[PDB]
């Protein structure tokens, strides 16, 4: 979903860091998937508006017209209406990605930051985290001035909160996992109700195929014209996918119409994607003159195959997306490995060794790393699609 940058930018030291703290005992580990955060503002951004040209497709001649603006004069042949069972489809898929899927990603940022923040705390707020008060108990468990009474309290204590966070780290875990289940439930169906990405694919190229024969190659211009589209469709996808650091809430704009698709808003400003703009209002000038059936085809068959475009995009964004998630999974599955061990063995070899200092400075490093992904995450969110 993303062309890396042939150039090192000033955000690839942020997702350094992260690499470089993804070994600390107790931190977040590896939270990057590349150069980007594991939960990827630009990749879900730009996702997001190919499940907003799903949202919008057209699902009967009526809405087909006003879709891609044909004029009421213009007869549509029979074999258009293969279109609308597989456009019905996709935007049942589209709406059922909006549902199920998206607010799961939005959530699964959220909880890394939950996380990271409660065991970091606040200093500016004078506010301790979970893990300054750990260190205070190995505090109390080592302290000299300590009775049997207290230290057997301590050791209740920091037991109870360690018990919590390794909670948390399950539900959390448990969370990726859904995102991983509901991933291929899109991609593969339900084997209930649910028709998956892939068969949907499979149905767009069968139309594609049909459509393209029959009315696609009706005349030079008709080969043209949509080679045209096809040469544009391919520029905007690798102008959209160029790696960069979205400044802007993510919102969406159709200003290129159905030929091409939605766009992350941000990106019209791109001086690129205007001359894009410019060359598809040269197409659609075309097609205002010439014959009725090169307008209609054009336009109809012109937005089948940016279509197809997308749902190749869906498909594989979705693939790599599983493999990230299921990371993510892993890495809380680690977590909370790593926090029971903590309150076990390693509270015991503080007892017994009555030393405590390193694993206070562990835990200590262990929070700014969580800072720093906390960070990212409420980034996240907060840029993120409604």
């Amino acid at each position: 979903m993303i062309i890396d940058s042939k150039t090192t930018l000033p955000r690839h030291s942020l997702i350094h860091t992260i690499k470089l703290n993804s070994n600390k005992k107790y931190g977040p580990g590896d939270m990057t998937n590349g150069n980007q955060f594991i939960i990827s503002k630009q990749e879900w951004a730009t996702i997001g508006a190919y499940i907003q040209t799903g949202l919008g497709l057209p699902v009967n001649e009526q809405q087909l017209r006003t879709h891609v603006n044909l004029s009421q004069d213009i007869s549509i042949p029979s074999d258009f209406s293969q279109l609308y069972d597989v456009y019905c489809s996709d935007k049942t898929s589209a709406e059922w990605w909006n549902k199920n899927l998206y607010p799961l990603i939005i959530k699964s940022a959220n909880d890394i930051a939950s996380y990271g923040f409660k065991v970091a705390g606040d200093p500016s707020i004078k506010k301790d985290g979970y893990f300054k008060k750990l260190q205070d108990e190995l505090d109390n468990i080592v302290d000299n001035n300590s009775d049997d009474d207290a230290i057997a309290k301590a050791i209740k204590d920091f037991k109870a909160r360690c018990g919590i966070l390794i909670k948390e780290a399950k539900q959390y875990e448990e969370a990726a996992k859904n995102i991983v289940t509901s991933l291929d439930q899109f991609l593969h169906g339900d084997q209930k109700k649910l028709e998956g990405v892939i068969n949907i694919q499979k149905r767009l190229k069968e139309v594609q195929t049909a459509l393209n024969q029959a009315h696609g190659e009706s005349s030079p211009a008709h080969k043209e014209l949509l080679e045209k589209v096809k040469n544009l469709k391919t520029t905007l996808e690798r102008t959209i996918k160029a790696e960069q650091d979205l400044e802007k809430k993510v919102e969406y704009s159709f200003l290129l119409g159905p030929l091409l698709g939605f766009v992350v808003y941000e990106i019209l400003e791109n001086t690129a994607v205007q001359h894009i703009k410019n060359q598809i209002d040269e197409i659609k000038k075309q097609l205002d003159s010439a014959q009725h059936d090169l307008d209609r085809d054009v336009k109809i068959i012109g937005m089948l195959n940016s279509i197809n475009t997308d749902i190749d995009n869906l498909y594989s964004q979705g693939q790599e997306a599983i493999k990230v998630f299921q990371k993510l999974q892993g890495i809380w599955a680690t977590i909370g490995a790593q926090i029971e061990n903590l309150r076990t063995t390693s509270l015991q070899e503080v007892q017994d060794s009555d030393d405590a200092d390193e694993i206070q400075i562990e835990l200590e490093d262990a929070s700014d790393a969580w800072l720093v992904v906390a960070q990212e995450a409420r980034d996240f969110t907060l840029n993120a699609y409604s």
